[PDB]
């Protein structure tokens, strides 16, 4: 995720 907690996605 995120970053943080990429995206999703990417």
């Amino acid at each position: 995720t995120x970053p943080g907690v990429t995206x999703p996605g990417v």
